[PDB]
């Protein structure tokens, strides 16, 4: 009995609750009230086999059980749409199916937190009920939520409330606080949705790759081995996650954590204070501490791998093993390189073994390794000095205008939301990095936009509209930045006419709050550069601070509601024949 087994290791209340998420990520449109019975139900279900573990049903896999429960829900599909699809199927093409069907961008409202007292009504009326509710709804928008990790979001949230309901200002306590989860989660999201697009577009090798680089620049003083140990296990953990195998990652995350805390010695001296705490917190800890001091006595790089004569010897023997080794050797020298400039310099250590070794002498062609080395080092290193220039030069919110002017001529095509979710987020990697030291910043800002732009790949994806997205997001994970980076203004695409409906805007925009004010001047900045991307040097910003005076001078003209209309069909025209 597999459900009896997760059962005893996760206790009931993790359970519950990754039951839940399986689901939301699963039926991203089926009401709460649904889940929550069918939750009910699995749980029911579960008591039964932990009594006698030989019980009817107690012996058939967690999706064979998962799936006949979500499908008795969802199998009718005149608003449900195309998912009576995998339940006309069975185990395991069923769950290839479900995966297949995850949203992620579902057309869901967007998500509004009410009053802080209606909230604490809600919370002490009944606490179980409202807990869920943070689970379904961040579940079922975030469908590869690492699900471990969103247990303790819901933890803290729960306290959140608990600290803050008795409060004597209710609303200063937890306004900070449910803003910290609010970006904390988007970001969480972010990062395991390149996870899951890893080993699911290229595979476990290219995982594999990934986290033995970043093991190994933060457990610089373990052995090989041991990373590579480490490395197998959580490679797994994520694997199961990705493929909503939930209960078990759960249940494997924690028993690595429990490793790593029963072996710190051997890994790094940054542990202690990660493994003195509760167990949620502890593999959140974990996952992203401090990186360990770089040992003294580390001989140079290239003498067991370009200098010594058996190379293309001990690279054939192994050569998984020995480029493994190599990315092992040149991350923990390198806690200053970013992840993916760590595995394009594998890749191309890579297929130069592979000539050189072939090749009349080996020895000589292969010495020149390091030169070719060079410009990928330097072409991370000028863009991420460069771009914190212009972020210091300009603030955040210009730093974002500049980048979606950027990003929207070098992908017309692609949706002015998408757009604008990305470059927005793109734009973040100046307060993030920046602040940072020139020797903490590459892998700062090169990993979070691989993160950023990765969340561009699987928006286009879901409706393909831009060759060179496609392009840029098909061919090399670790390329990815390179080649968007690369492109320049598109030629082949021609601009879109203007129109009585693209532009023309109400009332509502003065009682918005600041964030979805700027929203809007990027979403119409988006519409200006698709319109005319050519001319568009300081004429675009003499046009968005017209809009800006325009929306400014006619929200406070005591009108009602009727400048806009009036002052708007204006300034459209205008800005068009400007
Ligand atoms: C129609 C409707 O009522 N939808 C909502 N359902 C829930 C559970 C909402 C909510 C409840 N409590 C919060 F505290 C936040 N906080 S928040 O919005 O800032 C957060 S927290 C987080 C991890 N993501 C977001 C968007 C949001 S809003």
């Amino acid at each position: 009995s597999e459900v009896a087994h997760r059962f005893k290791d996760l206790g009931e209340e993790n359970f519950k609750a990754l039951v839940l998420i399986a689901f939301a990520q699963y039926l991203q449109q089926c009401p709460f009230e649904d889940h929550v019975k069918l939750v009910n139900e699995v749980t029911e279900f579960a008591k039964t086999c932990v009594a006698d573990e030989s019980a009817e049903n107690c012996d058939k896999s967690l999706h064979t059980l998962f799936g006949d429960k979500l499908c008795t829900v969802a199998t009718l599909r005149e608003t449900y749409g195309e998912m009576a699809d995998c339940c006309a199927k069975q185990e395991p093409e069923r769950n290839e199916c479900f995966l297949q069907h995850k949203d992620d961008n579902p057309n869901l409202p967007r998500l509004v937190r009410p009053e802080v007292d209606v909230m604490c009504t809600a919370f002490h009326d009944n606490e179980e009920t409202f807990l869920k509710k943070y689970l379904y709804e961040i579940a079922r928008r975030h469908p590869y939520f690492y699900a471990p990790e969103l247990l303790f979001f819901a933890k803290r949230y729960k306290a959140a409330f608990t600290e803050c309901c008795q409060a004597a200002d209710k609303a200063a306590c937890l306004l900070p606080k449910l803003d910290e989860l609010r970006d904390e989660g988007k970001a969480s999201s972010a990062k395991q949705r390149l996870k899951c697009a890893s080993l699911q577009k290229f595979g476990e090798r290219a995982f594999k790759a990934w986290a033995v680089a970043r093991l190994s620049q933060r457990f610089p003083k373990a052995e090989f081995a041991e990373v590579s140990k480490l490395v197998t296990d959580l490679t797994k953990v994520h694997t199961e996650c990705c493929h909503g195998d939930l209960l078990e990652c759960a249940d494997d995350r924690a028993d690595l954590a429990k490793y790593i805390c029963e072996n710190q010695d051997s890994i790094s001296s940054k542990l202690k204070e990660c493994c003195e705490k509760p167990l949620l917190e502890k593999s959140h800890c974990i996952a992203e501490v401090e990186n360990d001091e770089m040992p003294a006595d580390l001989p140079s790089l290239a003498a067991d791998f370009v200098e010594s004569k058996d190379v293309c010897k001990n690279y054939a023997e192994a050569k998984d093993v020995f480029l493994g080794m190599f990315l092992y050797e040149y991350a923990r020298r390198h806690p200053d390189y970013s992840v993916v400039l760590l595995l394009r310099l594998a890749k191309t250590y890579e297929t130069t073994l592979e000539k050189c070794c072939a090749a009349a002498d080996p020895h000589e062609c292969y010495a020149k390794v390091f030169d070719e080395f060079k410009p990928l080092v330097e072409e991370p290193q000028n863009l991420i000095k460069q771009n914190c220039e212009l972020f210091e030069q300009l603030g955040e919110y210009k730093f974002q205008n500049a980048l979606l002017v950027r990003y929207t001529k070098k992908v017309p095509q692609v949706s002015t939301p998408t757009l604008v979710e990305v470059s927005r987020n793109l734009g973040k990697v100046g307060s993030k990095c920046c602040k940072h030291p020139e020797a903490k910043r590459m892998p700062c800002a090169e990993d979070y936009l691989s993160v950023v732009l990765n969340q561009l790949c699987v928006l286009h994806e879901k409706t393909p509209v831009s060759d060179r997205v496609t392009k840029c997001c098909t061919e090399s994970l670790v390329n990815r930045r390179p080649c968007f980076s690369a492109l320049e203004v598109d030629e082949t695409y021609v601009p879109k006419e203007f129109n009585a409906e693209t532009f023309t805007f109400h009332a509502d925009i003065c009682t918005l709050s600041e964030k979805e004010r700027q929203i809007k001047k990027q979403t119409a900045l988006v519409e200006l550069v698709k319109h005319k991307p050519k001319a568009t040097k300081e004429q675009l910003k003499a046009v968005m601070d017209d809009f800006a005076a325009f929306v400014e001078k006619c929200c406070k003209a005591d009108d009602k509601e009727t400048c806009f209309a009036e002052e708007g069909k204006k300034l459209v025209a205008a800005s068009q024949a400007a």
